[PDB]
């Protein structure tokens, strides 16, 4: 009745649409860690899954709390690499035989960021670890991806990995961005197993620069 149905506005007005996007959030992962070509179904359903997972990020957007901010840009992480393999499914056989990977998003999902930073997190595949980054991206105040900007890095190699967690990163030329030159697997091999891919909302970014960005452990997220 009146009394039950009323229990179940505050409810469901408050929780429903959290059990809604907790019953589809694995899809990412579950799809990204089995090994393989990325099919045209992997596509259709990725972007199926990216609608929800989009519409989620928004009401995810300037967390209050340190783990507000972690789930956002766990989150955040998973669709990009969806994004990614979306745009080019290559991408995903050099996914394959990461040893870790990185993620940042211009979107504010860390406590704090700035006009031209990016708030993100690297997972090392091999320990579960997840580091969380912050960047400085050169592109953005260059003016491309202004509307949306994703930054995928992928570590095929651990020294390279291990230094980039630890020491941070600073970007000084233009090696190892993907630029529509070259397979992204030989980008890799030449770079110490790194390999960097700007992701714009319908397709890579293919021409920006990143030379001078910044990449840094977000200390007030990590444990």
């Amino acid at each position: 009745a009146v009394s039950e149905t009323s229990k179940e506005v505050w409810q469901d007005v408050s929780d429903f649409s959290k059990k809604s996007w907790a019953s589809i959030s694995a899809w990412g992962e579950e799809a990204f860690n089995t090994a393989g070509v990325w099919t045209d179904k992997s596509i259709a359903t990725g972007k199926e899954w990216l609608k929800a997972a989009d519409k989620e990020l928004n009401e995810m957007l300037n967390p209050k709390t340190a783990k507000e901010a972690r789930i956002a840009i766990n989150t955040m992480a998973d669709t990009a690499l969806i994004r990614l393999f979306n745009e080019q499914p290559s991408a995903k056989l050099l996914f394959d035989k990461a040893y870790g990977y990185a993620v940042f998003d211009s979107r504010k999902f860390s406590l704090m960021l700035h006009t031209n930073q990016g708030a993100g997190v690297a997972v090392n595949r091999k320990t579960g670890k997840h580091t969380y980054m912050k960047m400085f991206g050169a592109g953005l105040a260059a003016g491309i991806g202004g509307k949306f900007y994703q930054q995928v890095i992928l570590f095929e190699d651990k020294a390279r990995f291990d230094a980039f967690v630890t020491q941070g990163w600073e970007a000084t030329s233009e090696v190892g961005v993907v630029a529509g030159k070259e397979s992204a697997e030989l980008t890799a091999k030449y770079n110490g197993g790194m390999a960097i891919y700007q992701i714009g909302e319908k397709g890579l970014l293919l021409d920006a620069n990143i030379s001078g960005s910044k990449y840094w452990i977000d200390k007030d997220l990590t444990e």
